[PDB]
């Protein structure tokens, strides 16, 4: 269709790209996590490797638009290349995060945008104890990298981890997956850091 | 040599790229295994690797062209970068596909589409009872990550997996290979979403 | 270096790159291979590992010049990112194929290009045996991924794999190693494809 | 806001890119580590595995501006590739650093620019005795790989290397952590080369 | 600064780049091997892996400049895809090699250029033996992968590897390294190829 080619271009190649959040303009970005699989446990390294999926969710007053005036479209699928996306990195991962789905965001006309990157991650976590009845918990922090608080502020729309789609052969049961926003201070920075704190008791199936 | 310069400058150049289906402009795109080996099991995470190559097939409008007003050319091939590409993913993979084909498309005056990718996956599947003369049966889930099955809708030629190149002195025997379409509705979301299952039977050569 | 300049510009950046073959426009690629070290073998995967390099050749009307109008210059070196490449892929690789040597080819003004790519390839070989005298044999086919044979032709100068590199101190002997043109029907397309089929016969040291 | 993208070009796309120090005018770069985990050893082969954050900052004359002259902007976030980066290398490394955060630097009025590059890295460390209750003592040396002491010098904002991140339940205990500004001399240059000796006293728990 | 920024724009951005030597307009480069470490010997596919960097040096016409004419600049660093560089390849590489440090060169107003590329080799080597006394020795070529004798031409200033920063706790001694230039013909050539074989005699410390 004619009329979402139009919107497309009015939108990215007519105005300059977003240049991230300020201090006067800030941006609350929406986290939320879908655990699939703890593929592996490396007791030897302490690393454990996870497959899920994030739920990224911000609004963009300069991605609105009126659907009327583009013939009642009211969203529109785009690659992660030609919008700006926040820096929500691992805090504990120990090799990058490996991505599993394309690099493809959704826009709606009220500006706000919904990016659900899959990824494989490997970090810090002892498993001493994942043989027993009890099991072991571990946990990551997620956040900006470079944008603190008065930046970039994080939300979850709830604090129960989707284990929904989990692996149902999986080596390892989930016996509780939470999601819980922290606000910390380090000493490099005299502004507070915001993260989404993963934390996963598990227990071998 | 210089009439293919000039439909593909006409084609691409001239054009604004498709932007992708809508709700109202949907599109089918037909898929098709072909299996060539079962490259690996690994028993301590439940991830079974498979190397085949699945062919997708699907028509545009934006890319039909007169081949009498472009020197009697019927069709041409072309780098899948410089045409719109289904997002199609592995629902369960654990490491991200290995593309072991060129990123070439072959492009018809009808303006259908194929694309042929050949590829490596690592996927969630217990193996347990690979050993045994009835073997184990796994299956992946292939779709868009981004299109509900009111944007991309998706069909076989056949619910038979092509096992005419399979490999003969693999360490393990196909049993049985289907490719069969289904329709799934997600807590996420309120569309349902449509994929193609594969589903191997396979044991220990 | 004046002259070699203008000619490398007035062929490149004055004309529009080379589409590719038509069928009224086929091509001939000249294959060979120059199989150096089998360096690994995987009895539990049935995966081997070669290093090699293929020659390539072939001849385009498009890359022809006269050397006395360019101060006597019969040939050059050029990036293989300047100029079209063969498609010529392995049909039973495991794994992406990893490139050793430098992307350049070389171009002589009768049009001819030359381009002989070093590579480490894991392909689908059953090791069964090679620990005996007789040892055991392996093939692997070479061709267009996308091309028929109505577009591009292969042929092979000898049918004996050059051996003179072959890494004397390897774990395994070659016994022989063959390379011959195959012409194969696919059920996909109404033409048939061609390809060159590596068959290497070999035993541990 | 405007404001900032009026910056941002009146930056980087009006003036021509910093060229790096010279004897002229050289450059003093301010290095900092904090570790989080020593993931693994390898007494075979006597590598040892770091995951850390670099803090890298420097001042440019070419980056300052009047705040006031641009809305009360005082600093903003960038991408590292629209700006000059040192070239800050370990010494002894065995793989190629794998980098764990976003590319991204944050500048601020007075031209002072701020890098915290996460990363994963092999280096050459001979772990004999990791075992006992002395422990062993490791270290490698970071600094510019082209630019000698007359154009690029270090210094450190402290001596003590920060621990207050490190993974409580590691592997390996941190007995001593140090960052110390070194002056050499290599055979190859007649100029002094400076750089910054990490050195880690660490055991197995 | 405005002077360094002038030459950079005078030297690139006025010409175009240097399209490689000819027969007619020859390069001869000089090679230097400084081996840091031995990391790995794998006696199983007689694979060795080395950390060293290579000092590769040439001189181009096209680079001189008058320094007084460019406020008496005699010198710059810049990236090495800025110029133009020697394709110098390992002859005998079983895995890609792993660049160490970064792509930065340094030009001189008289045109010489000085590229160290830091870098992890793979390569074929039979270590049997390397348990004794006695010691194991292993080669390895280095050279131009498409320029014969006649186009670029190779010379060493010293026969002796620089082992003044060899890794004191390395798993392996060296005994003796040698940078030795070689000139050898090829099947597939009428012209001489030139090369500088790498050999290094060394044993378990
Ligand atoms: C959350 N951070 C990492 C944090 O220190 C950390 C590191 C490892 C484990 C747990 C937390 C904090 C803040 C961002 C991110 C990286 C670090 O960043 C910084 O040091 C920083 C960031 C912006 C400007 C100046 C300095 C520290
Ligand atoms: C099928 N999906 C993956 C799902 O997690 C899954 C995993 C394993 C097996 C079967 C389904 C479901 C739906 C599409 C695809 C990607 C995910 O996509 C979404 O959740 C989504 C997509 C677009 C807009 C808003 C949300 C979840
Ligand atoms: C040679 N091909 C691959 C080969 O048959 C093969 C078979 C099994 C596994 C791996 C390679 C054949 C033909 C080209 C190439 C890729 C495949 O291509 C096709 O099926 C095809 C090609 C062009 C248009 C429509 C369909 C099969
Ligand atoms: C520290 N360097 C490496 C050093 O030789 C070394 C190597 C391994 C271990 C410890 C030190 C020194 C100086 C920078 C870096 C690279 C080398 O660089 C050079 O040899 C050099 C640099 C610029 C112009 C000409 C030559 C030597
Ligand atoms: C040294 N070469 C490889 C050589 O055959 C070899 C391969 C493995 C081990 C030792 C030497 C020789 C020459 C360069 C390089 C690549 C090969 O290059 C060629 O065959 C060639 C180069 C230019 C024009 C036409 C053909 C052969
Ligand atoms: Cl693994
Ligand atoms: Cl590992
Ligand atoms: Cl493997
Ligand atoms: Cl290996
Ligand atoms: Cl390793
Ligand atoms: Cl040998």
């Amino acid at each position: 269709q004619a009329n979402l080619m139009r919107l497309k271009s009015d939108l990215f190649n007519r105005s300059p790209m977003y240049p991230g959040p300020t201090k006067d303009d800030p941006l609350t970005v929406t986290l939320g996590f879908t655990l699939q699989d703890i593929v592996k446990v490396d007791s030897s390294t302490n690393e454990v490797d996870l497959v899920y999926y994030e739920q990224q969710r911000w609004k963009l007053n300069s991605l609105m638009w009126d659907p009327n005036e583009y013939g009642n479209i009211t969203d529109f699928r785009t690659s992660a290349a030609d919008i700006w996306t926040p820096d929500i990195t691992a805090y504990s991962s120990t090799r990058p995060v490996q991505v599993l789905s394309p690099q493809i965001a959704v826009v709606t006309h009220d500006g706000s945008v919904m990016f659900i990157p899959a990824q494989r991650l490997s970090f810090m976590c002892d498993p001493t104890g994942v043989d027993s009845e009890e099991g072991v918990t571990c946990a990551v922090k997620f956040g900006s990298w470079v944008y603190s608080g008065f930046e970039i502020d994080l939300k979850t729309d709830t604090d129960q981890v989707d284990l929904s789609s989990y692996y149902a052969s999986s080596k390892y049961e989930i016996l509780s997956a939470t999601q819980t926003r922290q606000v910390q201070h380090y000493s490099c920075c005299p502004e507070p850091y915001i993260d989404v704190n993963l934390v996963v008791k598990f227990r071998e199936r």
